[PDB]
């Protein structure tokens, strides 16, 4: 009955990264009743002297998608993680709920609409997207965007 | 015909959609198969976006070019599409250089998610000449093998 | 005295692209007169059953950068390929010419002015860089553009 | 004191430039360097262009923050200016990911040209608190060893 966010990143990848930007992140998730999903820790945190283990965990991650009620998109980067892209079209294909969060102020981009490749905003509307784009960990709360809007019905 | 949608980021320029394109476009159409083409294909950035969304929803399979490090993050979202919707999915990546998190797969791992644990590398394609192999799973799932 | 050009690039790294991409770049430049020094030819075309192989390369990478008289970067991609860009800052800081190409239509950016990374365009003048910019290999041969100026004196 | 340029994408990013560049600051300072870090040391576009690189002339060494798939361009022009100026030359990567043309070296190998053939590793940091180790490259260039 609590909604699950799955939290796509390259965030795990750097240890700095991992140990210093993930926590904020997942709390202020949390901080709104929300049950999060973070891959690295959930999934990628295996026997890795198994031949399988890469195998593993993709079919884990593929699952916690399948099974989540939104994904929350961490799209920073020039230009964004080529896993999280995957994840995220899994979940506009799956009819998910889809957040974006980037805080980098670079633009990598092939249009003058959207500040990243048109792409990463097919599932989401045509007017009013920016409501879905969140560019500051301390937006994420705000009850004027839409994952408050979207948890408070 | 069965229908394969040619995921990739050559036409972002001028001479890579002039001369890296076509060959791979007869390569596939010597099997027999319908290409789409999206740089062809195609406000307008939205349009764009839900006309590359309902020829993945539509086709058959894709195939999805991942050269670069990183492989186009365009690409990857239908690639991630595709997955999702049980299309048949092929990789095709000439570049050798490796952008991986691990020692299994030669990119990261999410990206062979569609694919089975053992025998991957029939759908993972590393030149234009072996897309037509008999031996390989566009062949085999052309023709039911 | 004939000029010589190093023509950094990421196109040998896959196949089609060193087959198909870079002969046509070379003979607009050799066309001009110009001795282009090519480094996937020159100098990765080696015994890899060498342990030293790859410290090798860019031993011979490095000198040829430092013997050129001007540097020919296809800086296309979304980022640039980070051993052009290595190249980039050695002509830069050995005031040798620099010319950039580009038709790949995507931006990758942060700031206003410039396509690209600001910092790509530093040994550029700051008024007239597009100039040494090139956006197709069409206009390679300019008569109007920096590198034909540069070769008629 | 010796002057150390961090070069970095770390500003680019709110958190990134809140979070993960004073620790870097921190480990260097305690081995007694200036720090130039060129994010707080800044048309305006150029003037930036300018002031970098004028910085980086002036530095002792670069310490080059090589995170990512692929490395930042903007820090990769500074470590190529920096090898070319006879700059002594530190890489920081604790990005557990390859992207490299080679088996030798973590990344592209040109990254390494400034480095020696034998013993480049102790030039490569895979870890803010590698940084102090007194084994390492960093600490004999200040020391003389």
């Amino acid at each position: 009955k609590r909604k699950i966010i799955y939290l796509a990143s390259p965030y795990g990848f750097s240890q700095q990264q991992k140990t210093l930007l993930l926590p904020p992140i997942v709390r202020a998730l949390e901080a709104l009743g929300i049950e999060v999903w973070e891959p690295f820790a959930r999934n990628n945190q295996i026997d890795f002297s198994q031949a399988d283990w890469a195998y593993r965990v993709a079919q884990a991650d593929l699952q916690d998608v399948k099974n989540c009620d939104g994904i929350f998109a961490v799209v920073n980067g020039t230009p964004p993680d080529e896993g999280v892209m995957v994840e995220l079209g899994m979940a506009i294909a799956l009819n998910k709920a889809i957040f974006l969060f980037r805080d980098d102020f670079r633009r990598c981009s092939d249009n003058e609409r959207y500040p990243l490749n048109l792409m990463l905003f097919a599932g989401l509307p045509e007017i009013g997207w920016e409501n879905y784009y969140y560019t500051s960990v301390d937006e994420i709360q705000s009850h004027d965007k839409a994952l408050y809007k979207w948890l408070t019905g």
